[PDB]
RNA sequence: GUGCUGCUGUCUCCCAGACGGGAGGCAGAACUGCACCU
């Protein structure tokens, strides 16, 4: 329920009577993770600092459990597995039985705990802990290891789901059709792999890949290269996929974990005191205590601490920012992480968000559903998550209208989108451009290395290889091609060094942005962060390729267990990702608070873009959390044609593929232009405000009679017809002007609204005529409206 | 304090193989700017 924040403080001269504890905690955590990864004998792939993954066998698991202390782990495997599953959150919550250590390491109903009791009275349970430690430290280490195993089992279930989906998609392709001829097609593949884009290249039932099939060697079927080839592709995809989620062990110097402390008994207790602008930490080990001088931290400039009746340490501090800002909260746990030698005390705490009145929550549903209205003069703000703009914004006060873009709303008067603009644009006409250039250069070199590897090993293997060489990579790497291999290798090295130097140049110019006399005018966020994120993400691969060029193409294994390869760049990229996400968070909160932003709409990006740099959901989740922590109540919105339709005429439009930021629409038989980003911002606000009263896409199928039937997936679609047609379903009947309409029904091709004539996929793709018209009339002649 | 996030001199280990890269330790200066549970 409550939220969280956390920051680190550094203790410099640490006593050894705690460094030993750190080491033993790491040891016991690793052993516990292996014990719980073996209690279920399903094998898996693992790895170490090496990075290349060995594979276990069930015999290894048997011997491991034997070393634990069991004699016939296979014989009693049932209770062990049940206890393990009940421990690591594998099962559903009601079957859910750090809290296990009191049953595990002791010497003197849900199936997990009953199984543990059986395993003990059965004479099997008590395992031999490799190292001596106190019970609370065992609890903390089990907590860490179990959390990591929880992540692993979640990811393993995910991989299982992925492989199941691949298998089902392949099955729907084969569907048992002509299995013998399928084997014949596999025999054809035998030559193909020795002699999908090819399947698309076979467009007509008319180059050795496309010449051999005509010959009698594989003529005898010739049936159709849609059924023939899709099945092979799906089988190949199901063949090539990792089905399990690997594991990394926890290593003090390679895979560190946090050594946690807190008053709640999840580790040794603690006392936090402050004096002289710095924290002082005392931890009650079984051997006594220790005094550690947490170096003063700007996150805790002038702090203080205080005990509470809630068994928590209340603190208060001032965070260095553009101004002096105040914070408070309750501290309940601390964590020790030894990164590159220095001991850091992680500080954790809860803190209240700012107050919210239910007049916000009420406003914060489908048109087929009726619920009360705001009944309050709140302000709705637009957020358009993107790349070039961090968030295009527009805020229009409901219960008021002065001037601007007039946008209707569901069952209330018109609102006006007056305050508009962009946040997070390019901080330089040159820096972002150069940075994007370098990122693309990396993306292309990282493949030309493989291309030259194959060419050196075997020579030109086919035509499309040379076509790509001359078309995409050679210009993406801008190097001279040399027939010999030695000079080509040295040219690869030269270009690698040049990319290094350009990375240094960019990195140095980009660090000075926050120190030179221009400090004040440097924006909080900008597209520069995202573009240099892309640059690092692709430079990592370019180098990782340059580390593996000396060896041939057919290899598959590491030549030596050299750890910590390119980990500096990985750490840089990840720290940057965290910082940039925080900065976008801060920019959104700042641009939202001043305007009020009592309700915020942000497109559901989940349906060279945000999805690449982050997992699809983390951006939205953390943005909702941060905006929540401030008292604001954000909200997500479907983006489907929110970026191609118009916000003044409610009709589809053209988002210029070349003028990427501009959008075009026509009103009153006149052509008008607008900033596509602000446009979108509006349309998302419009959809939030109007309860999605104007659909623009429908998928309909046909079976007979020559007329299609609408589909029913999301309640909003079901409400659209009931509002426009009057029946819960309808059909796409024809009309003279090569278009459709909706005339209901009585007891899946594209279709798009336009004016209501519903020009389908082909005729919809009218939008090209709009493009031709708007291009022919000249952009400079077009009205540009408030932006 | 963690990062953004650095730089210049120097010191060492690994991969390569005369082009290059990877990983860390110190020591100087420049500047005190921007965010901060992964």
């Amino acid at each position: 329920m409550p939220s969280y924040k956390s920051s680190r403080v550094l203790v410099r001269d640490v006593p050894e009577e705690l460094v030993d504890h750190y080491e033993r905690s790491h040891r016991v955590a690793a052993f516990f993770m292996r014990l719980l990864l073996a209690m279920r004998r399903e094998p898996y792939s693992l790895r170490m600092r090496d990075g290349t993954e060995r594979e276990v066998d069930l015999d290894e698991t048997d011997d491991f459990l034997r070393s634990a202390g069991c004699e016939e782990p296979d014989a009693v495997s049932d209770d062990l597995r049940s206890f393990a599953l009940a421990v690591l959150h594998q099962d559903n919550p009601k079957k859910r039985a750090e809290n296990c250590v009191s049953i595990l390491c002791l010497e003197k109903t849900r199936e997990g705990m009953a199984a543990a009791l059986r395993l003990r009275e059965r004479g099997v349970f008590p395992v031999s802990v490799p190292e001596h430690l106190d019970l609370d430290s065992l609890k903390a280490a089990m907590a860490s290891a179990a959390e990591r195993l929880k992540s692993w089992l979640a990811c393993n279930q995910r991989a299982v789901d992925e492989k199941s989906e691949l298998r089902k998609r392949f099955e729907e392709a084969l569907d048992g059709v002509d299995p013998e001829k399928y084997a014949l097609f596999e025999k054809f593949a035998a030559e193909l792999q020795q002699a999908k884009k090819l399947v698309l290249a076979v467009s007509a039932k008319f180059k050795r890949g496309v010449e051999i099939l005509k010959e009698d060697g594989y003529k005898p079927l010739w049936e159709d290269f849609r059924e023939l080839g899709f099945v092979y592709l799906a089988e190949r995809k199901w063949e090539r996929r990792r089905g399990g989620a690997a594991v990394t062990l926890c290593d003090a110097d390679d895979s560190p974990i946090k050594v946690r402390f807190g008053l709640t008994g999840r580790g040794r207790k603690f006392v936090l005191s402050a004096a002289g602008s710095r924290f002082l930490i005392t931890v009650k080990l079984p051997c006594g205590d220790v005094g550690l001088t947490a170096v003063p931290s700007r996150y805790f400039w002038n702090p203080s601490v205080g005990r509470t009746t809630s068994n928590s340490f209340r603190i208060e501090f001032t965070k260095r920012t553009t101004e002096n800002r105040r914070y408070v909260g309750e501290v309940k746990e601390i964590g020790l992480v030894r990164q590159r030698g220095r001991y850091y005390f992680f500080i954790d705490y809860n803190f209240d968000p700012e107050e919210v009145s239910d007049e916000t929550k009420v406003g914060r549903a489908p048109l087929n559903e009726s619920r009360p209205k705001p009944k309050d003069k709140l302000t709705v703000m637009g957020i358009d998550l993107g790349i070039n703009p961090a968030f295009a914004f527009a805020v229009c006060t409901l219960g008021e209208c002065q001037d601007g873009i007039r946008s209707p709303v569901a069952k209330m008067e018109d609102v006006s989108f007056d305050s508009t603009g962009l946040r997070g644009g390019i901080g330089s006409q040159k820096l972002h451009r150069e940075m994007h250039n370098l990122s693309d250069r990396c993306f292309y070199g990282a493949r030309y290395i493989r291309l030259s590897k194959k060419l050196r090993d075997r020579g030109a293997l086919n035509d499309i290889e040379a076509r790509l060489l001359e078309e995409k990579y050679i210009p993406g790497f801008r190097i001279v091609h040399i027939e010999d291999a030695d000079e080509r290798r040295r040219t690869v090295g030269r270009t690698v060094k040049e990319i290094k130097q350009e990375y240094k140049r960019i990195r140095h110019q980009f660090y000075l942005r926050y120190h030179t006399s221009k400090r004040d005018r440097t924006e909080l966020i900008s597209a520069e962060y995202f573009r240099m994120l892309f640059l690092v993400k692709n430079l990592r691969n370019l180098l990782k390729s340059w580390n593996r060029y000396h060896w041939t193409t057919g290899d598959r294994e590491r030549r030596g267990g050299n750890p910590d390869e390119l980990k500096s760049y990985v750490r840089y990229y990840n720290n940057l990702r965290m910082d940039t996400l925080k900065k976008l968070t801060c920019a959104i909160v700042r641009t939202a608070k001043e305007h009020g932003a009592t309700l915020v709409a942000m497109e559901n990006i989940q349906r060279n873009s945000l999805l690449s740099l982050w997992a699809p959901g983390m951006v939205l989740e953390r943005v909702e959390q941060e905006l929540k922590n401030e008292g604001i109540l954000a909200w997500e919105v479907d983006p489907r044609h929110t970026s191609q339709t118009s916000c003044i005429t409610d009709e589809f439009g053209y988002r210029s593929l070349v003028a990427k930021d501009t959008f075009y629409f026509e009103q009153d038989r006149k052509i008008h232009r607008i900033d596509a980003d602000v446009n979108a911002a509006i349309n998302i606000a419009r959809r939030f405000l109007t309860r999605y009263r104007s659909l623009t896409q429908l998928w309909a199928s046909l079976l007979d009679d020559g007329r299609y039937l609408v589909n029913v997936t999301r309640q909003h679609e079901r409400a659209y017809l009931e509002l426009q047609t009057g029946a819960p379903a309808a059909t796409l009947n024809p009309t003279a002007e090569a278009s459709y309409e909706l005339v209901g029904l009585s007891p899946r091709e594209p279709f798009y609204r336009h004016e209501g004539v519903w020009l389908t996929r082909e005729k919809h793709r009218q939008v090209h005529e709009l493009r031709n018209q708007v291009l022919a009339l000249g952009n400079a002649k077009i009205p540009e409206i408030r932006t």
